[PDB]
């Protein structure tokens, strides 16, 4: 077996939690040995520590550089209620986010044989917004000027900005502020981003309103590009560009994919278990990975009734190959390398083979012409991936 | 005899619309409707030989009519006031025109059930308002403090909030406000919108973050549905909720359409798009094309090649104005033709024939052969007869 290393590994709730098992034990654990820290994010684990479990496993990833996560369930009125539940705790993605900070990047993973929005998108698109309210509004009650003031701290200036003149009744206002250092972070975690997947980086704003505001950006973009990055960019035949909202969408249209895009916002085609998201530190040491579907209740509640299920593994596999990939890159870990590339390859080329479950067979076909013989089941599909992933292992060996 | 269609107010435009628009009225309207016609042209050049002031009494056109159809409209640049030479950059039509009527612009995609859409589950088009810019932004050059202070008009004691302190290096701020008429007229607008397509009505916000911003959008449509619209809703089986945002977007993508969505703060054939402003007064509305003058066919046509440009958006433009005309003036006539015209369109592509732009949408745009698809001229043709036909068969 392969040495892994370190690795923090969150348990969660649900369909998930039943896929995350056949993954650690029909693909992880059979080619390697972890040195695991394992946290258990289920509902009711969360409920009886109080959340506390949720902070440790933050604090833990924060050490050790490694995390992937399973689904979980952040709490409602009808979760409370369902559980039992102590509190409507927070979604345990908050709480990792706000004490690890850093940028989330979403990537859909592409097969040949499953119809992508843009027809021409042979590569993926890594899309990237920055993980920041802190934004003070407040209730305007009645007629009278709202203003926006700066005050150097040298005091030699004073600039005041007439927000609106509230004339006729009230209303709301609010101010809001970004600093440069979390600009800086998010182009650094975008331009190294950019490099480790060896594509261009896009840098989308919207300078033609906020002109000032989105201005900043792309300044700070290009000051942190012409000084740390040019160099190695142009060594890998890749590059940054700036792009407004329009240039880039277009850019888009046409393109072939294979480009990190940066979004300054204030999803969609492809089905859910096919999309992976990656949370990357500035510092460039850490990250944290997962699916960016949830624990798929509504497929759960046939497990729980006994009907069969086809749920995809994809975006919860890819979680763990990212992770235990930045794992290898940390620990200069060839072999684990090695199988964390084999692992993604095995799973695309079993759905490019035609096996695949109910969710990718629809968008094929369209979901009132599937039939049970277009698809695997949840167990058969693991089965599937697990017995190519033996042969591929196999055969890499001679 | 034709019908009569009443007081409609017409606004001409630029490059292909303005070819498109005149085919419109001549193959699909005039044979079959007589207007009082309050016709503007608002084409680049007249705009600036009059100084916008056509632009201007368009939109006083429109507030004394309550229905207006506009051709889209060059929003002139540095390259535009070049290439025609203005006397000054031109503002946008469309802010002048919203400027002086107000209202809610909202969006809504024409669905055919044979053009491949966004969520295949959407049997019904979406009908999506938003609201509005007016951010005072601008750069912190260093440290320093970024305060946002509320003075009373009535003398009483100034209000002052810490936006944030720069102790070290420096960034951006912005300031943002929103005048409580503003929401009023959001709320009714919606109200009045989801009332007349007799679809649910839903407003997303993120009132959990923004408790007291958001929060006066949720409190404002609450009250006035409460208040004006409760029981009609009713009446016709529909209802308004709020829903943060993230759940709306789960929501509607679970869904198959047939709801409106006013949003705070989507690629389909920009030739599908059409665009409604409605005034909360439930009296006057201006339709348009969400698109603009396609220019780029425009060169084409201009070099005596051929084109294929959508007119749908165009003459729905003109079916919803219409629509409305005939609404307001209890016109059965009115109101029935401009329902044919939608269908009438809607089953021409629906049978095969269309424009490049959706056989682009059906075999994708590597595999398109010109026997997919009509030219601009022939696909307005073929909607001529078939209007024709629909219109005799519907005698009996
Ligand atoms: N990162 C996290 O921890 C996340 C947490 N959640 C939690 O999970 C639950 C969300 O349930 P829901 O709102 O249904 O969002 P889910 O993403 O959990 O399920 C959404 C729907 O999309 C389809 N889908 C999603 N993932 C898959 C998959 N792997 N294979 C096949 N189909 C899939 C299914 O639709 P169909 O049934 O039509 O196939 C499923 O019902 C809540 O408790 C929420 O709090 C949600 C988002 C992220
Ligand atoms: N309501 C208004 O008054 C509007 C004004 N404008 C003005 O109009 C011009 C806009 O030119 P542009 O920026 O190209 O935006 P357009 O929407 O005019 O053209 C956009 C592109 O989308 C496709 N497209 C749009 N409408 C159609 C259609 N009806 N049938 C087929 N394809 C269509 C074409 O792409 P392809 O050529 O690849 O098919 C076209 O080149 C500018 O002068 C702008 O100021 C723009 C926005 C709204």
């Amino acid at each position: 077996k392969i040495s892994g290393g370190s690795v923090v590994e969150m348990q969660g709730d649900e369909m998930t939690r039943i896929i995350w098992e056949l993954i650690k034990e029909k693909l992880i654990f059979p080619y390697v040995e972890l040195d695991l820290h394992s946290y258990d994010l289920g509902i009711e684990n969360r409920d009886a520590t109080n959340d506390q479990v949720t902070k440790d496993a933050a604090e833990a990833i924060k050490k050790h550089n490694v995390g992937v996560k399973c689904a979980t369930i952040t709490p409602d009125e009808k979760r409370v209620e369902e559980f039992k539940l102590k509190q409507m705790w927070k979604s345990p993605n908050g709480t990792i986010r706000n004490i690890l900070g850093g940028t989330v990047f979403r990537e859909a993973i592409i097969c040949k044989n499953i119809p992508r929005l843009v027809s021409g998108w042979v590569k993926p698109i890594i899309i990237g917004q920055h993980a920041y309210y802190r934004a003070t509004d407040f209730v305007v009650p009645g007629p009278g000027k709202v203003e926006i003031t700066y005050t150097p701290s040298d005091g030699t200036q004073k600039v005041t900005y007439l927000v609106h003149n509230f004339e006729e009744g009230g209303g709301v206002a609010m101010g809001m502020y970004n600093q440069d250092k979390s600009i800086e972070d998010f182009a650094h975690s975008s331009f190294q981003m950019a490099l480790s997947k060896g594509w261009p980086l896009y840098l989308s704003t919207k300078n033609t309103i906020l002109k000032k505001y989105d201005g900043r950006f792309k300044d700070i973009f290009q000051e942190i590009y012409d000084k740390q990055y040019k160099s190695q960019f142009e060594a890998q035949k890749i590059w940054y560009e700036h792009r407004l909202i329009d240039d880039m969408v277009a850019q888009a249209m046409k393109s072939e994919g294979g480009f990190i895009w940066a979004c300054k916002n204030y999803q969609g085609y492809g089905s859910l278990g096919m999309m992976t998201s990656v949370l990357v530190c500035p510092d460039g040491k850490t990250v944290e990975a997962e699916a960016a579907h949830g624990t798929v209740t509504r497929h759960y509640r046939m497990y729980q009734k006994g009907q069969e299920t086809s749920t995809n593994p994809i975006a919860s596999i890819f979680a763990w190959t990212r992770g235990l990939a930045h794992r290898a890159k940390l620990d200069n870990n060839k072999e684990l390398a090695f199988f964390a590339n084999a692992l993604e390859e095995v799973s695309i080329e079993t759905i490019e083979a035609g096996f695949m479950t109910k969710d990718l067979a629809a968008c094929i076909k369209g979901l009132p012409n599937v039939q049970r013989s277009d698809y695997l089941n949840t167990f058969e599909f693991m089965d599937k991936l697990g017995e190519n992933l033996k042969i591929k292992l196999a055969q890499a060996k001679l």
